[PDB]
Parts: C-alpha cells; structure tokens; sequence
C-alpha cells in the first residue's frame, strides 16, 4: 500500500460525518488484541485454549545450558537439589540432550509445526551468576495479547530471561509484551490450559495469591473470550517438586488436557474442591501411572497438539497406554536428559501460535458420563 | 565477573543454612524493580516525579512527520481539526521545526542532559495510514519499572507508536516494558507528576477510567514509593483542545509542577474537588495568563528539569514572568512550529531518567501560606 | 436531591452533575459557571442549549447514553 494511496476508510472506526466524540468514544471501544497487538504485529499469536498449535521454539543446548555445570551448582549440588527436588539420575550427557531435542524438532516438523531456535550467548549469566533452568523455553510462551516478564519463585538463574525470550520475541516475531509481573511469584508459562478460556493454576512456590492474581487480570482481558476461569490447585510440595509423592509446584507436571474435556492427571494433584470443580464442569480424568509421576518421568508433561493427539515422554509407557485407551493419539518422544532438572517435553517448548480451539460451554456438552 | 567465579553469596536471598521454603520466601518477597528489572537492564530508569532530570530522547523531524502532509489529513484538514481543536496557525514549516529542534537540543546540552535521537522508517506507516503525532516523544517516556505501551484515544496516527518507541527503549536502553494498556484509553506519558508520587491525570478523549484504573496499578507496584496519589481532573473538551477556553484532554497541557510544592495551572483545569485537594495539600498554584492558554501557546507545557528551574516556551512571556516571580528560573526555548499540532515542548521529549526527587510530606511540610 | 425526590411525582429522579473549573461564580477566561443555568437549559425534549465551557467526559456521556441533542452557546457571547 502506498504511503499516499491511504485514506480515512482505512481507519475503522471512521464514519463519513461522525461527530468527534463519536470517533472518541469508538476508539476506546475498540478490542486491544484486534484493533492494535495483532496488525501492529502484522499475525496472529497465542498459545491459550486445546486448539491446533501451529507454532514454538526450542533451544538446542550447549555446555552452558547444563545447571550440572554452573558454578553454585559446583559449589553446592544440594542447595539446588533442595529448590528443585526432583531425583539423581546422573550428569546431564550433553550429546544424548542435543540428541532428544533432534528428535523433538522431527516430530514437529513431521506434525507440520514451525520450529524458531533460540540461541542465548556464550557464558550466559545474569546479575545473580550462570542462567539456569534457560533450556526450559515454556516459561517463554506467548499469550493472546502478548508475552509477559515472570516471577520466578525458586530458581534465580531464570532472572533476565524471561526478559530475553519476549525480546526476542519482539525483534524476531513482531510480537509485543502484554505484562511484566512484579509482584510474589507467577510463572505463566509454566501453566497448561484445559479449555479455550480455562486456565489451571498452582499455589506453589512458583506462584502466589498476588502474582496469580496480576497475570489473569492482564491476560483475561486480551483473552478473546467472554468469560475467564483460574482452577487453583494446591499441591503439598516445598520446592519445585516432591519426590516422596510426586507432587509439584508446576501445573503443566500436574496435569493436562489430551482431548475436549479429557484430561490426564496426577494423584497428587487434585484436593477435594479441585476435584469438585472438575467433575461439576463435565472433565473426564485419566490418572497418570503413580510410579511413573513420583519418579519424575513427567508423564503429565505431555504437549497437546491438537485436540486427540499429544506428544509424551516416550518411556511413559503405562500413563502412554492409558492416554490411547482414551482415544488420543500418543507420539513418543525420547525425553531422558531433560528431566534431570525442573521439567520435562512440554516444559521445554515454548508456544507461539495455538488456533482458536474448544470452549469450556463444549466441554460441558459433551455427554460421555 | 569470570562466568566460573560466581558463588552462593552473589544471590541476595541466599544464607548459608536457609531452607527452601525460606530461599522461596525471600524471593517472593523481592523488590521486582530493585532485584530484577533494574539490575537486568543494567541500568536505573524512569521519568516519576519532580527531582532532577538526566536523560531524554528527542525526534528530528523530516517531512514524514508533519501531519498536514498525511494523505488522510489532506483528504479531511477538518475531520483532524476536529480531532485535536488547536488554533490553526498555519502550515507547519519543516525548516523552522528543525531549527526550533536544536535549540531544545542546545538547551538540554548545556544543562547536562543526555539527549538521545529516534528516527521512524521512510514513509512511516501503521495499519491505519501514515504516522501522526510521532514527534511527540512524551507519549513514550519510561516509568519506574518500565516501558508502557499506550492506548491512544484520539489519534489513530500513533497505532504502533508506543510500541516502537518501547521497543527502541528495550534494544537501544535495555530498558524492559512494564505493561500494555488494553482497555479503553490512557496516554500516560502526556501526564505530569507534581510530587515523587502525586500522578495528575484527566478523565478525557485521552483517558478513561477502566485504561486509568489499568495503569495506576501497574505504576504504583514499581513507584519506589509507599503511597500513590492520582489526582484527576475533569476538564470540559471534546478532543485534545478547546480553544473557547483553553481545557485540553491532556494533563500537560493544563498543569505542571514548577518546584516543591509550586505549580503552573490553567484558569481552565480545576473543578471543585481539584482545587480542594491541591489546597489540602498545601500546592501553591500559579495561574497561567489566560490568553496564552486559549490560544494554544502551551504556557503549562514547561519541562521541569529541577525543583525551580524549567523550560518554557520563549513567547509565553506573561506565565513565564510569573513563575520567575515564584523563584523559578525559567529556560526560554523557541516552540511554534511544534505547537500546529497536540503538544508543545515537553509533549515532545521522551523523560528517559529522573532522580528521586521532593516526596507529597516534603510539600504538605513547606511553609508559605 | 433527597428532599425533592420525595416530592416530585416520579418514580426515578436523576441528577447530572457537572464540574465546571471556576473559583467564584464566573470564569471569564472561559465562561465556565458555578451555576447549571448558565450552563446549560432545556429548550425542547431532548434538545439542550449548552456552553462550551460545561461538559467534562462523564456529563457528555451520559447525555449521549440518554439521547439528548446539544445546541451550543457560541463561544464569545
Ligand atoms: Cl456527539
Ligand atoms: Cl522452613
Ligand atoms: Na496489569
Ligand atoms: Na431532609
């Protein structure tokens, strides 16, 4: 278009003789997400809802991606053995990592989903010492609206990088940031959503009452949706995650949704009004194999793609075959390497782009009881 | 700092023998400016308050950023005229803007301040048409926390706008963005603050309460100060200017701070409940020469660069005498050509960092009356 | 309101208030007025002669809600 060919038809909210309040009044009318953040941006972005992803990023690790090699780590494994509490398995294997994420990208591509890359500079460090933790590009995912600076509650090593993926996203993607959190602990991205405006939330040392609290006011607004729904869960868990029981401080090891109104799920999740919730709201549950959850093999890490179809941790095997007994396509996925530290596949993805997919109205309709 | 030197003492919140609960707790409780965004910017930032100003960004105007010379303005000189209400003076001479440009430029230099410069693309466009009102960097200045991005009232020229100028700020500054505005209007940077933490803003085509409401929260979170006080008022104009009375949509154009406790106020700023505030809280008001205010020579758009010292425009020569008379040195800058549109001289500057500065006790405390 | 409301022989009553910026009585910089009937009156139903020193953004809202047509003062006189 050029830059002398515009004309006021191209403002819409002009109206040949509309009075100057009128053209006021409708401009503050207008929805943010559609009028400016999506043709500022020039696309569409998002990862709310169960819909088609279409979109994420990964990071290809290197030495300084490891949390096994920082410093503090060196100088005290069980300082951070005690914020993250998953259990020893071992060093992290640089080339079998680099191997697991190969084999991740595949799968997307074979599943017609984009892949970025996310490179992050030698040495990396912020002002509290080596990153940590920044291979887990989730804490990254975009919402409807824009990208959103996080909280981190546990691990300091993510100071900054929150920071660096909403700039990158920003400078690579056009996409703007919607909220930075400056209040407790809230680590959005982090969260998994089990309907196009139901989100599932933790109170947890990754997320307290005013953090939660400041980030569902930003997102519900810019949300595309009537309504906006926040289930808290409360998992009995001190740091990241608790071994003795497999709860977790994250909702995305906790639970997930694997078709319209079906959800997989782990034993340690669900207190009593959680579990009331879900049953009032129409939610069939498939429970996760309890030894696998309390091993931390993050079979609840799953990465929906679409409504019936996830991507898993390939060595699930029971939670995996649960998963197709209800009628959602598994795609195994090696995820070893990654799970020696604070998450598992879906924690290391982060999302771009999910089309607009089921309502909760859909899941509360679907009559399978 | 060696990427291997980096011990447990470099985090703040750790202590040898602390638990996790306890390392969690003190990260919950951490200031979010002072441990996270100003030591990952590298930098301190933000324009709050009336203390010493260091820092501000400024746009050479080209013929891209005259708004007669829009495609949408030449179709409709009245739709615009309507929009902004200002007194037509004329074309806006692209030579005469420069030169009006340097010697702002010059002023600053020579009382200390850092001017950085922003330049748009060739034929700047948004989805909407051509860039309007560009010049007016204000609209973009940093908060304490942050970068904001508005939501434009009144000027759809300026779609896109708060992105760019937060956006340069972030890959130019590293200074991070604080939150996006998504509902109804607020162009924060057209306000004045008349203490550390005494914000004025209008209700008006520029804000409303909702965009407001949006915007305090997310300032008062990162303000450095224990109270925050939004003192609105309410003047009665349909667009940006009225030019039967002098009332602008805009804070800036009817109210600034001149020194502790000291203001510029228009005859057509205050309703009852304004003026009962400000007496309460011991503001001595100085009235702006009601001509000069009518007719759009923006006698209150002074740039405060200190407690008692600011710069005016050099031909509102009653309102400046008059804050000479008040014991403030007054810095005369030529600015007309920036006035054929909505703003005058301190619309135009981008406040990129102010010091701390006098607080609400220090001005309830002056005696004067 | 509350006395006159009592007695007024409706079911509802309303009150618009305005906030015009004046000290005193008058702003001859402006026009604006302490009192509505130099303001503003009704000169039929639903049209309203108006200063333009009257309506900050709630009062225009809320005439516009409620459909009534603004003829203005001319600004001098
Ligand atoms: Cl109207
Ligand atoms: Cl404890
Ligand atoms: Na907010
Ligand atoms: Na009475």
């Amino acid at each position: 278009r050029g830059y002398d060919d515009w004309r006021l038809s191209d403002i819409p909210q002009y109206k040949d003789g509309i009075s100057t309040y009128e053209f006021v009044r409708a401009t503050h009318e207008a929805d943010y997400r559609t009028h400016q953040a999506e043709p500022v941006a020039g696309r569409t972005f998002g990862f709310n809802g169960i819909g088609r992803l279409t979109e994420v990023a990964l990071h290809m690790p290197t030495r300084y991606t490891l949390h096994d090699q920082s410093s503090q780590y060196k100088e005290s494994p069980s300082f951070f053995q005690g914020l993250m509490g998953v259990p020893d398995r071992g060093p992290v294997d640089l080339a079998a990592f680099q191997r697991e994420t190969e084999e991740l990208a595949t799968a997307f591509e074979n599943n017609g989903i984009k892949v970025h890359w996310v490179d992050y500079p030698e040495e990396p460090a912020n002002p509290y010492g080596p990153l940590m933790g920044h291979v887990f590009l989730s804490w990254g995912s975009i919402w409807r609206g824009g990208s959103v600076i996080s909280r981190f509650g546990f691990l300091p090593g993510m100071v900054g990088v929150s920071e660096y993926l909403a700039k990158w996203a920003w400078n690579t993607l056009n996409i703007p940031p919607l909220v930075a959190i400056t209040e407790g602990a809230m680590e959005p991205g982090a969260c998994n959503m089990i309907a196009d405006e139901v989100l599932v939330t933790c109170l947890s040392a990754s997320y307290d009452q005013r953090g939660t609290d400041q980030l569902v006011a930003a997102i519900s607004k810019t949300s595309g949706t009537e309504e906006f729904h926040n289930l808290q869960l409360r998992p009995a868990v001190e740091g990241f995650f608790n071994k003795a029981t497999g709860a977790c401080a994250h909702p995305d090891i906790n639970i997930n949704a694997i078709d319209v109104g079906k959800l997989v799920v782990s034993p340690a999740a669900l207190d009593w009004d959680a579990r009331t919730w879900l049953y009032d709201n129409n939610f069939e549950l498939i429970e996760a194999d309890p030894d696998e959850q309390r091993e931390f093999l993050a079979p609840c890490n799953v990465l929906l793609l679409e409504p019936g179809k996830v991507i898993a941790h390939a060595d699930c095997h029971k939670t995996n075959q649960k998963i197709r007994d209800a009628g959602v396509e598994v795609i195994e996925v090696t995820g070893t390497e990654i799970r020696k530290a604070c998450g598992g596949i879906k924690a290391r993805v982060m999302q771009i782009n999910r089309e607009p997919g089921p309502t909760l109205a859909d899941v509360r309709n679907r009559v399978w009881r």
